[PDB]
């Protein structure tokens, strides 16, 4: 009897962190010299996430793979015959998607209607799971209500998440209270094979404009 | 009033995966142009790794770290006036260490060979595997003891890079032995743990092979 050989692909795999349950993965391949019917295994700690067919090879995915949770890790790949059993380690490289979207920390202020432009009034921050591009926040105003005085005008969001004044405030002449939306959406990167901004759900800031006559 | 502010360091921190739970991980530090009294805090997903004093900015590991679940994360941080909170994001870099030996799935093995198994011939075959990525996850296996260790007995067998067992020599279950016991060990090429170069290896597993008469 000669031992059952794996193909020399079988030492890696690269697998995206997207790939749907159930998919097919990748196969198990060996080749006897004596063409003795193979069995294919996989085991240790890791094998959880995979679903070999012990007669075909196929393996297909049965846990869900993250790059946040874990971005690389071995297998323990065996092919048999009737006689021997062959055991090989495979080193599973998992890919990055833009699977995560900015995430909101805590909404409210008060600033003073004498306020100089330019004065910071507030400062958001919102975090994505994601790494690089992926990760990284732009900041919007998606509506100020009221709409009154230019109210589409009156604030600034940069990219620190510090709210600016960009006008003049009048207790008495535009509004006392402004609602402000915000969303959160990142740089952007690839999901299902297709760029893919991911945003957040938008929240909402109350200023209180403070008179003093 | 002016607002907290940190220094330009607590924008990332890189860590080594060593580092025992309830170190002295890093200081959250800020600074206040009124010279106001300061108060901090560690928010978000990862911060179940870490605990921050409210009042010095201590940070002590609450939870092990690992490169091999999590070798990048990030976590908000916050500093805190008498008036008004800044939130910060933090990313953590870590770094990886010789911390994981070489495993066998099983600790003892077992077989049958024929007296009549020519030279070279592949007798049994192991694995061993570190959770450990690069040098530091290489197994290097050896034969560490046989059992009869006769002169013949130490020369008749040797592992391979692959984790063969090979024939180096002949056998007989009249004339040698009708069985030899090996010790096995398998040992990573090395890296660093606690500052020094550190080889983990594994425990001593045992193949028992059987010859088979066949006259
Ligand atoms: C290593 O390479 C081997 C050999 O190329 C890969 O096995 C082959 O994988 C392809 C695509 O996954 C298989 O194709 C599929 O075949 C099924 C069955 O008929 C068909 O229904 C599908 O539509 C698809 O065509 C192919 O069967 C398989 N080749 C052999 C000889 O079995 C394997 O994916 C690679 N493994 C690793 C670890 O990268
Ligand atoms: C960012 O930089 C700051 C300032 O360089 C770092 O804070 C300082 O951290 C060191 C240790 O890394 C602290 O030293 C220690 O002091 C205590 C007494 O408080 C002593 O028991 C220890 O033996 C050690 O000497 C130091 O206190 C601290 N400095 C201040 C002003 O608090 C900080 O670690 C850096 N942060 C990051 C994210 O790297
Ligand atoms: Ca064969
Ligand atoms: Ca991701
Ligand atoms: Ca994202
Ligand atoms: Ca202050
Ligand atoms: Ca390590
Ligand atoms: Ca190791
Ligand atoms: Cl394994
Ligand atoms: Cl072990
Ligand atoms: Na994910
Ligand atoms: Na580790």
């Amino acid at each position: 009897n000669v031992a059952p050989k794996f193909l020399a692909n079988m030492t890696s795999v690269i697998l995206p962190e997207d790939l749907p349950v159930g998919a097919q993965a990748f196969w198990l391949v060996a080749e006897d010299q004596d063409n003795d019917p193979l069995t294919y295994g996989m085991s240790g700690p890791n094998a959880y996430f995979f679903a070999v067919t012990p007669k075909t090879g196929e393996v297909k995915l049965a846990s869900a793979l993250d790059y946040e949770t874990l971005y690389t890790f071995k297998v323990t790949i065996s092919v048999s015959d009737p006689y021997i059993q062959v055991q090989r380690e495979m080193l599973v490289i998992v890919e990055d998607r833009n699977d995560n979207a900015p995430v909101f920390q805590n909404f409210s202020t008060s600033i003073n209607e004498t306020l100089p432009v330019g004065s910071v009034v507030f400062s958001v921050l919102a975090v994505d799971k994601d790494m690089g591009s992926a990760g990284m926040v732009v900041y919007s105003i998606e509506k100020v209500i009221p709409s009154t005085g230019d109210s589409e005008h009156l604030f600034r969001i940069l990219a620190n998440g510090s709210i600016v004044l960009n006008g003049s405030l009048s207790y008495n002449n535009k509004s006392a209270f402004y609602q402000l939306e915000l969303k959160a959406c990142d740089l952007g990167g690839m999901y299902h094979n297709t760029f893919t901004i991911q945003c957040s759900l938008p929240v909402f800031l109350s200023i209180s404009v403070v008179d003093q006559p």
